[PDB]
């Protein structure tokens, strides 16, 4: 199955959107801070299919995060969950490199679309 890689700084929210992401089919790491985030994914680079993070977190923003991902797996697909006022930086982050952002509140097939998009990409690549 698909392995997604799931970063945010609140509790619920990780656990919500973990819940939905395993009843939509995939296998699923979660981190509530951006450098437990990008160290689960330095140790799992080769299996992670798709990264999904705020746009917003303490210390190291979404904007970060993709930046030091696309550093180690150019190809990797992250797609952004922005909120108020992340819009120019969501832009920005698509012209960086990321995959997709998807504006709140997010819904279950935005993400199930999503991430079936990303790992249709990653086959092609393959």
């Amino acid at each position: 199955l698909a392995k997604i890689l799931v970063i945010d700084d609140e509790s619920t929210i990780l656990q919500n959107i973990k819940f939905l992401l395993e009843i939509d089919g995939n296998e699923v790491l979660t981190a509530s801070s951006s450098t437990e985030g990008l160290r689960i994914f330095t140790e799992n680079c080769n299996s992670i299919d798709v990264v999904i993070t705020d746009m917003k977190m303490p210390k190291l923003s979404g904007m970060d995060i993709l930046r030091e991902i696309k550093k180690i797996t150019p190809h990797m697909a992250v797609i952004i969950l922005t909120g108020h006022g992340d819009l120019d930086n969501a832009i920005l982050a698509m012209k960086e490199g990321a995959f997709e952002y998807l504006r709140k509140p997010v819904t279950a097939q935005d993400l199930s679309i999503a991430i079936n998009n990303a790992i249709n990409r990653k086959k092609l690549l393959m």
